[PDB]
């Protein structure tokens, strides 16, 4: 609209996203443009809903607009993202004490939402936003299960499997809180060893990347896993790798907590809350990074 300045384009984001300026108030915000035959009146109730979800860790949604019926979102503007961030420190590798703030605050972060009974369900480095103070923030949320499995943007862009749950590959129709944290391992791994943890190019890569880690996964381990919908009795029997293994040289303290974040069974794996209490957090602190603007 004329409400709003196009500052530059950002990208394709999973509709079109432009940083841009309010003329009004003179403030900086992301608008994200979502393009469909009517745009549902479901989902601008839920999303409406959204606006009241405040907290530090979250990045805040600002205005919803129906209007023209193009439906924009108006996000808090931050300038740089997890995923460039980590490219950026390729190198030398993000410190294990900045690596432990992010990883606190994102808890803290998934620990609101999951009181609240908001879940994310698509979490990558490209979705966590940081800033010069030493903050990262949860962002898009997939647009609260707006759009299913998105395999192509409005350009055909290819989706990222590699922080998906192993519950969502083998069919499960009911995610849970345990999905994000599940994500939220894969992230955490990535940060310390500067690789991917699975990195897997289709949906059964990515389920046996995650089997030849962590084994094959059964009965005993998980209890119901053999009547998923799409497990397969013919899927190879992989052994498990140990942690000492996957993340090197991550601490005994930081290897817990991801073994707990990890757990096949979702009724198992860690929540956000009892993960802010785990010993790796002892001596967490907030350090300033290094950001090149
Ligand atoms: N709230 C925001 O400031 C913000 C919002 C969106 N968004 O999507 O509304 C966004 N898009 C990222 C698109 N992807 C998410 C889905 N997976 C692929 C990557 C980036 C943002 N900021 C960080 C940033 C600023 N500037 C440049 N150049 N690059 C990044």
């Amino acid at each position: 609209m004329e409400n709003f300045q196009k500052v530059e384009k950002i990208g394709e984001g999973t509709g079109v996203v432009y940083k841009a300026r309010n003329k009004l108030t003179g403030e900086v915000v992301a608008l994200k443009k979502i393009r469909t035959e009517g745009v549902p009146s479901t989902a601008i109730r839920e999303i409406s809903l959204l606006k009241e979800l405040n907290h530090p860790n979250i990045v805040k949604l600002l205005d919803v607009i129906h209007t023209e019926n193009k439906l924009y979102l108006v996000f808090e503007f931050l300038h740089q993202d997890l995923k460039k961030f980590m490219d950026a420190s390729a190198l030398t590798g993000i410190p294990l004490p900045l690596i432990k703030s992010y990883l606190f605050q994102l808890l803290q972060g998934l620990a609101f939402c999951h009181s609240h009974r908001v879940l994310h369900r698509d979490l990558k480095p490209q979705n966590l936003l940081i800033n010069t103070e030493g903050a990262i923030k949860l962002a898009d949320f997939g647009l609260a299960r707006a759009f299913g499995v998105p395999v192509r943007t409005y350009t055909h862009e290819v989706v990222t499997l590699w922080y998906r749950a192993p519950e969502i590959l083998l069919g499960c129709k009911y995610y849970s809180t345990a999905v994000d944290i599940w994500s939220l391992g894969c992230i955490f791994a990535e940060m310390v060893t500067r690789r991917a943890l699975f990195p897997g190019d289709s949906e059964i890569d990515q389920l046996f990347r995650i089997f030849r880690t962590l084994g094959t996964p059964d009965e005993v381990v998980w209890p119901g896993v053999t009547s998923m919908p799409d497990y397969k009795p013919s899927f190879p029997k992989w052994a498990r790798q140990d942690f000492s293994k996957v993340v090197p040289p991550l601490d005994e303290d930081g290897r817990s907590l991801l073994s707990q974040m990890l757990h096949y069974d979702p009724n198992k794996r860690i929540s956000a809350k009892a993960a802010l209490a785990h010993p790796f957090f002892q001596d967490v602190t907030k350090p300033v990074p290094h950001l090149r603007l």
